[PDB]
RNA sequence: AAUUUCUACUGUUGUAGAUAGAUU
């Protein structure tokens, strides 16, 4: 059996950055410290926390004033009220298409202006910070004016004094602009035009600009019902600053005056809005304002509607209260480091709560209490309200009526029986594909669903308004658990001190867990009523504008938990120590960009080896030229020797750049003849000509004339002449790129100069040069054992092996870094002292140690970082296409390949199953046990033995979870290799387990990653060096991560199936249980049995038989299933219960007799009691149960109803090796079952592009049962 | 209970596997 993956290797390159500490060697630790080199760096890391703010200063000016500037024309915003006025009664796709693309147009426009002004363009870029030409810089410019117009921009933050403060900091950046390379890109969204929640365009129209519309149809028909609600002549007078607008875009004239009410909600007024001041403004006239003088509150509008509804006595009218508008990005309105943060900040967020007032000018308890009170009380519209139907409606199903399906299952039914009573999409359209579902479309569905159901199981929708009504009984708690909160408060209220994570508090840590959890739990409860856009739908739909109004105005102010509730429970699991760590530039804004010889004194960095040690080397500032040529020369010797770097990147504009500007053209003398072919690019099939020159069509004598000029241009270049090209006759190749390819593919190469010690050793002894040793555990002279894959990695670069054709490549854009000591150094272990042995199964149970043992030593001690990248498979191309190639090769091979199926289980962390290609097992165990024969560790013995309220144990079992994670990716790995296999997962994305597993989806969704990002490159570290698997030659299964959305049903050759189906199926058989018996009503049960073709006693064989079509009943087939095996009934204490006997009683116990073997069937229909069939069905539902387990001993099995032609019944007690031995072992062997679908349909594809990996349950059904 | 970093460790100044850094 050859390796159907042995030529799948070198098959495409990716990037991977490699980590090292440096550890100061001789001299250099003194010299640096007398520089003050790091100190430097240290405060430029600080300056660099407050650059940002400051920058963030001029975003929030240039947002301001640009949108300010923006104007957008009246017909696209009619556009935009038009179709979504017109989509809230009606969802036409039609309406959908049309208000995305008339959104999209109007973002157009919005980012289309912002991005042609002058501050933006310099906004990202180095421009930003830096002086170009004679101009000064723009953030200086703006700070300058910020000072001569003597505003004070910094009086609000705490860090940055005074202006001239600022200004220094940002100078001091000049030559450092770099530093902001990262940010500069996290803040190019701000402006984007996307779907970014955070952004200033994304506000205006998929936030603001709905709400404003509203406002708009609230004020107009306040107006036509309510003439005199407001007093239009006093809020002039009042709010005549905020009333003030500088132009009037309906008319388009620019004078400054107060606007009219009418004026100020004209559509195309949106635009004095739509800025941070003017939602200032337009929110002031909404709710109104202070002054400080004043002593009360100057009406807004909405205190007119209020007062006026008083005096007419009418509830109707605060229907047309107006929503306040979301403030703009970046708007002037966090991290907790100590217990001094977790107190002040859970205090006020709480304070913020208790003391918030709604539009109502009530408290939010008040405030839920009465809205939920007049939802019970009928007052309210119920058309108009709305549950989202995502999980929430499922766990209020489960949460009031005990079952997650009643719910759904009621809403899908009557809409059946209401659009298509007589007898597809339509109906799911209406129903499961629905965003949101209407409390009224509930209710009836109820109704209709209680009225062929026992009042006995009668679900009913009264019970949900009561749910509801339940909840601001919570905020209760909340007040009175706040109180003892105090108390906890003060002790914890030291400023600096830690101790809030200390063993001491943890009682105190669980009061305020539970605190927050009953606030989280609350907002979760009320989440299913919140409206949330999702895409691919607008999600615009008729709503009560009160009930929505004053409940997003609670929920917005409630939901501000989750950033609390994470930050807090963040603070309280964080490590001993620090990962804190600043970055190090020697003096060098760059520093190693280029490893390049030619660029060495200005990048200041070098390599060196000294036996099989490695070291980094960075000259000072001030002596660069170190290394020059003449210095090599005179100090060559053999102890150190310096890596000589030369790279020739980017070819295709490399040549031509170098070759044909400047003095160069003189020099390399281009012909007449080839200055033809460049200008007019006949050289190139699509390609842009020299400017002023026309596009010629492609000539191949051309294209070879021009790579014959640059053959000859290489050779008197003086760098590229030394890089011994190797080149296929010119006259080879078809194409310029291919040319490019060969200079590119051997345009690296790396040399290596001797040195002699005692120059080393001078030059870092005078300061000259900083030498450090690149290290890591494997590189200590006493680790004997096997390195780590990056190790092997590192130590390939320079392997002469590697050099002779590239695979491992340096990379530059390298960094250094410094972490400071995070930690105390203690000794946790004295030396000579024996220790005990966590290992449980380890035999020798102590161990001796002569040296000391600290815990995290790591973090004990400064430390010096290196961080640099490695291109691997440099010589190979990018990766396409591979999924098609892993197909094909599979195609072939399939009669070779094997199925390795692995499941999460209920009893195991995860099960295999390795399946023939005839679906027998060949293979399958438990990844419980990682070990060889050193250790083995039982990570389902150790992660039970954890098993967690306390957020400290939670976290300590997700995170040897995770590890345990990585422990398993390398045994899928071998196993992959071994046994020719494909990698068989459950798909996560859609259709994912529904019960408790011991690994969590998310968990298991981490494994799937991380084996997909290991199978990039697989190399194992006893494998020889040149062979395949080796260091040089590592197996690439796997394109690379894009994300967990992408992993679709197939990524290189992991396979994800649906889950659905897999554990509760017969092995041998097939069979499955689609028919439920529920018991709904006498009547349809009576109706429901009687569809059985025959329910019989079978004499001989000793048990009842129940023989059926499903046809009369998704699945096919003729089953009759039987009572034979004794069922073990599901936390609370298990009993064994025997179906055949239980059915004896029953039928006994009534007129039926049984004995004779005759059937039953008849006789069963004709009983009209309910208590007989709430039994019947209550055992036939006991025979249909499969998976048997008792819950203290561990054990679980699976057993079958139906019989093989044999007439045994499957029994994985009894079970043979080549079929499921336990429980989950069934759903790894079923998921492998799907898997060989897969592989089949891969063996059959023609032609055709398209490969269907989707996998329906009919055709999983009829595949299962007829193969054996 | 030692680590470029992570998990489990003692597998002995480290052991097995994992490990794309930076940035927000
Ligand atoms: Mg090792
Ligand atoms: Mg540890």
């Amino acid at each position: 059996n050859a390796s159907i993956y042995q030529e799948f290797v070198n098959k495409y390159s990716l990037s991977k950055t490699l980590r090292f500490e440096l550890i100061p060697q001789g001299k250099t630790l003194e010299n640096i410290k007398a520089r003050g080199l790091i100190l430097d760096d240290e405060k430029r890391a600080k300056d660099y926390k407050k650059a940002k703010q400051i920058i963030d200063k001029y975003h929030q000016f240039f947002i301001e004033e640009i949108l300010s500037s923006v104007c957008i024309s009246e017909d696209l915003l009619q556009n935009y009220s038009d179709v979504y006025f017109k989509l809230k009664k009606s969802d036409d796709d039609n309406l959908q298409k049309d208000f995305k693309s008339a959104k999209d147009t109007i973002k157009k426009q919005i980012s289309e202006y912002i991005k042609d002004s002058e501050k933006f363009k310099n906004l990202f870029n180095q421009n930003l910070i830096d002086a170009k030409k004679g101009q000064e810089s723009d953030l200086i410019l703006w700070l300058k004016q910020s000072k001569d117009n003597g505003i004070e921009l910094f009086k609000a933050n705490s860090d940055i004094t005074d202006i001239d403060e600022a200004l220094e900091i940002i100078k001091s950046f000049k030559g450092w602009t770099t530093y902001f390379k990262g940010f500069h890109e996290n803040r190019k969204n701000v402006y984007s035009s996307n779907d970014i929640p955070t952004s200033i365009i994304y506000r205006i129209v998929d936030d603001n600009l709905p709400k404003f519309l509203e406002n708009k149809a609230k004020y107009e028909s306040l107006k036509d019902k309510a003439p005199e609600a407001i007093n239009y002549e006093q809020i002039k007078k009042d709010l005549a600053e905020e009333l003030t607008f500088d132009i009037d875009y309906k008319t388009s004239e620019v004078n400054q005056r107060v606007f009219s009410l009418d004026e100020v909600f004209e559509i195309a007024n949106f635009n004095n809005y739509l800025n941070q001041s003017g939602i200032t403004k337009f929110n002031t006239i909404i709710g109104g304002k202070f002054v400080n003088g004043e002593n009360t509150k100057r009406k807004g509008i909405n205190e007119y509607i209020n007062l006026y509804s008083q005096q007419i006595n009418d509830k109707t009218l605060k229907k047309y209260k107006m929503s306040v508008l979301f403030k703009q990005i970046l708007s002037d309105t966090d991290k907790l480091e100590d217990d001094s943060d977790v107190v002040t900040t859970m205090q006020s967020f709480y304070e913020q709560i208790a003391a918030f007032k709604t539009v109502e000018e009530k408290s939010i308890k008040e405030t839920l209490s009465l809205l939920f009170d007049d939802l019970k009380a009928q007052k309210l519209d119920l058309s108009k309200i709305y549950f989202k139907n995502d999980k929430s409606l499922t766990d209020l199903s489960q949460q009031v009526f005990d079952d997650y399906s009643v719910i759904g299952t009621a809403v899908l039914e009557y809409i059946t029986q209401q659009i298509a009573p007589k007898n597809q999409e339509l109906i799911a359209k209406k129903t499961e594909k629905a965003k949101y579902l209407s409390l009224e479309t509930i209710k009836l569905a109820l109704e209709e669903f209680n009225k062929h159901r026992d009042i006995d199981k009668q679900c009913r929708f009264e019970e949900i308004l009561a749910n509801f009504a339940a909840i601001p009984m919570i905020f209760d708690e909340i007040a009175q658990n706040k109180d003892n909160l105090a108390q906890i408060s003060i002790k914890y209220q030291n400023q600096g001190k830690k101790d809030l994570l200390q063993a001491s508090a943890e009682d105190d840590v669980k009061a305020i867990k539970d605190l927050l959890d009953q606030t989280n739990n609350l907002l979760h409860k009320l989440k299913i009523f919140h409206i949330s856009q999702s895409e691919d739908k607008a999600n615009i739909l008729d709503k009560d504008e009160h009930f929505y109004l004053v409940f997003e105005e609670c929920y917005f102010e409630l939901a501000n938990i989750v950033p609390l509730y994470n930050k807090i429970r963040n603070y309280i699991t964080q490590k001993p120590y620090s990962d804190e760590k600043f970055k190090l530039n020697f003096e060098n804004s760059t520093l190693a960009n280029g490893w390049d010889k030619n660029k060495e004194p200005d990048n200041t960095a070098i390599l060196f080896i000294k036996d099989d040690k490695y070291y980094l080397g960075v000259m000072n500032k001030k002596n660069n030229k170190i290394f020059d040529d003449k210095a090599i020369k005179e100090n060559k010797g053999e102890g150190y020797k310096k890596i000589v770097y030369k790279l020739l990147p980017g070819a295709n504009k490399m040549l031509p750049k170098v070759f044909f500007s400047a003095k160069s053209i003189k020099f390399y003398n281009p012909s007449e003849d080839i200055l033809r072919i460049r200008n007019h690019s006949t050289h190139t099939k699509n390609g842009s000509p020299q400017k002023g020159y026309e596009k010629f069509e492609f000539n191949i004598e051309d294209c070879r004339k021009f790579i014959d000029f640059y053959k000859q241009s290489i050779s008197k270049h003086p760098e590229w002449k030394d890089f011994g090209f190797r080149f296929s006759d010119t006259q080879r190749y078809n194409s310029i790129d291919e040319f490019y390819r060969e200079v590119e593919n051997q345009g690296y190469k790396l040399t290596f100069e001797n040195i002699s010690e005692s120059y080393i050793d001078s030059v870092v002894n005078q300061g000259k040069l900083y030498l450090f040793q690149i290290y890591n555990k494997d590189f200590s002279a006493y680790s004997k054992g096997r390195p780590n894959l990056h190790t092997l990695y590192w130590k390939a670069l320079f392997d002469e092996r590697n050099l002779q054709d590239v695979v491992y490549k340096l990379n530059g854009e390298a960094e250094l870094f410094y972490r400071k000591q995070s930690i105390p150094k203690k000794i946790t272990h004295p030396a000579k002292e024996a220790i005990a042995n966590k290992n449980k199964d380890n035999p020798k149970k102590e161990s001796v140690f002569e040296y000391d043992l600290i815990k995290d030593k790591r973090f004990t001690e400064d430390k010096f970082f290196f961080h640099c990248p490695i291109t691997i498979n440099f010589k190979s191309s990018g990766a396409n296409k591979f999924n098609d190639e892993i197909n094909l090769l599979l195609k072939e091979k399939a009669n070779d390949v094997h199925i390795l199926s692995i499941d999460r289980g209920e009893r195991h962390l995860a099960y295999y199953t390795l399946v023939d290609g005839k679906g027998n097992i060949i293979k399958q165990d438990t990844f419980n046990i990682i070990g060889n024969d050193r250790m083995k560790t039982n990570y389902h013995d150790k992660l039970a033995a954890i098993e967690r309220k306390d957020w400290k144990k939670i976290n300590n079992i997700k995170e040897m979870k995770e590890g345990y994670l990585s422990q398993v990716v390398h045994e899928i790995a071998k196993l992959v290799i071994e046994y020719n296999a494909i990698v068989v997962f459950e798909d996560l994305n859609f259709g994912f387990k529904r019960g408790r597993f011991k690994v969590e989806k998310q968990v298991y969704q981490k494994l799937e990653k991380m084996l997909i990002e290991k199978l990039n490159y697989l190399v194992f570290k006893d494998n020889e060096f040149d062979k395949t698997g080796g260091v040089l030659r590592a197996y690439q299964l796997t394109a690379p991560f894009e994300t967990f959305k992408k992993m679709g049903k197939q990524t290189g050759i992991i396979y994800y199936v649906p889950a659905g189906f897999t554990s509760k199926i017969c092995p041998v058989t097939g069979f499955v249980n689609q028919l439920y018996p529920k018991y709904e009503s006498v009547s349809k049960s009576q109706e429901f049995f009687s569809k059985f073709d025959k329910i019989c006693y079978n004499l001989d064989k000793g048990y009842f038989e129940f023989s059926f079509d499903y046809k009369n009943f998704a699945a096919k087939g003729k089953w009759t299933i039987a009572s034979f095996g004794s069922r073990l009934i599901n936390n609370w204490d298990t009993r064994e219960v025997y179906p055949t006997k239980e059915l004896e009683k029953l039928l006994k116990d009534y007129s039926i007799e049984y004995g004779h073997g005759e059937c039953i069937k008849a006789a069963i229909c004709g009983e009209s009691d309910k208590k007989f069939f709430a039994k019947l069905t209550s055992v036939l539902n006991t025979i249909l149960q499969m998976r048997n387990s008792k819950t203290g001993t561990e054990l679980d099995y699976l057993i079958s109803p139906v019989a093989d032609v044999n007439g045994n019944f499957f029994d994985s007690r009894q079970a043979p090796k080549n079929m499921p031995q336990d429980a989950d072992a069934n759903g790894a062997y079923h998921i492998g079952l799907k898997g060989l679908m897969l592989l089949g349909r891969i063996k059959n594809n023609q032609e055709g592009k398209k490969l269907n990996l989707v996998i329906k349950n009919e055709e999983y059904f009829e595949f299962v049962q007829n193969r054996n």
